[PDB]
């Protein structure tokens, strides 16, 4: 999920500090960018976060793109997917579980082995 | 999605904006009332963004209805036809790489064929 969302991020941001001329807040720099298209991933982004462009068609589309690449495509899918994993690993996470207490079984014994080493054996 | 979207999106904001007097901001237009009811998508939506109105009544009830019908209707209906979808071509989505990773394999040797056409051979 992260590699295809930092491709698509750092590509628009690209295009859009590329798009900026800063001349302003001095937004043209690929960092403030970066975070600025990222923050429109936790539901904090401004749409118009800057006004350094000689075009404002080719600003506002691309950031529509991006937003509807993202926040609406991206997400939802990555939601789906996580969803269908929880129902794929509904079962196997018991047993790895179930291994995870038996190595913790064996350290504990092992390590109590020399406080008793024979003292706590199984059955009689 | 978009065209249901849009549809939504465009009756509300002639709706609001035929409402909307501008007499303030200049948001008697279009463009602008369509990008602030877009806002409402994103989680960055204003709910009084405007007071140039005769009925506030009117107003506000018509952006809690766009809200509900789009942003807790809309979208969360989509979310669950994605999931929908990612149930249903968990193993199509297999075939199509594996054609695709065919025809990669035709390309590349179709375009080694001119260095050595022959010296790669399958099978003795
Ligand atoms: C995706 C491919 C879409 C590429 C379309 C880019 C539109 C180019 C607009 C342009 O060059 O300049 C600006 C365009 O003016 C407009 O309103 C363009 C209308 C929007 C085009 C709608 C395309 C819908 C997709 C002029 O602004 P100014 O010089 O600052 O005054
Ligand atoms: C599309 C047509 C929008 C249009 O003609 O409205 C004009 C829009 O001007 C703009 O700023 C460009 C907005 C076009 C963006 C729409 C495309 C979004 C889809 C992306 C995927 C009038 O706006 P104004 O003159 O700033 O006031
Ligand atoms: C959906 C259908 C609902 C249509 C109801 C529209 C309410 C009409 C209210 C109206 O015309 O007057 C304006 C609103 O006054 C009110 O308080 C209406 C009370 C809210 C009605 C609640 C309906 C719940 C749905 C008067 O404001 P003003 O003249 O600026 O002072
Ligand atoms: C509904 C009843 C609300 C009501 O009577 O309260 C009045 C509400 O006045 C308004 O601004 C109208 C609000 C009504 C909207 C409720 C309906 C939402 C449902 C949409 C789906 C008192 O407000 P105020 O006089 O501004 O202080
Ligand atoms: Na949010
Ligand atoms: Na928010």
């Amino acid at each position: 999920f992260m590699f295809v969302y930092l491709v698509f991020l750092f590509g628009f941001s690209t295009a859009v500090v590329t798009l900026i001329e800063d001349g302003g807040n001095s937004y043209n720099s690929l960092y403030s960018t970066c975070l600025e298209l990222f923050k429109f991933t936790i539901g904090m982004g401004d749409l118009e976060f800057t006004e350094n462009y000689d075009f404002k068609a080719v600003f506002i589309i691309l950031l529509l793109a991006y937003v509807i690449l993202t926040y609406i495509l991206l997400l939802n899918m990555l939601i789906a997917l996580m969803g269908e994993t929880v129902n794929k690993i509904a079962q196997e996470s018991k047993n790895i579980w179930k291994l995870q207490r038996a190595i913790t079984i064996l350290d504990t014994e092992k390590s109590f082995l020399k406080c008793m080493r024979k003292a706590f054996r199984s059955g009689k």
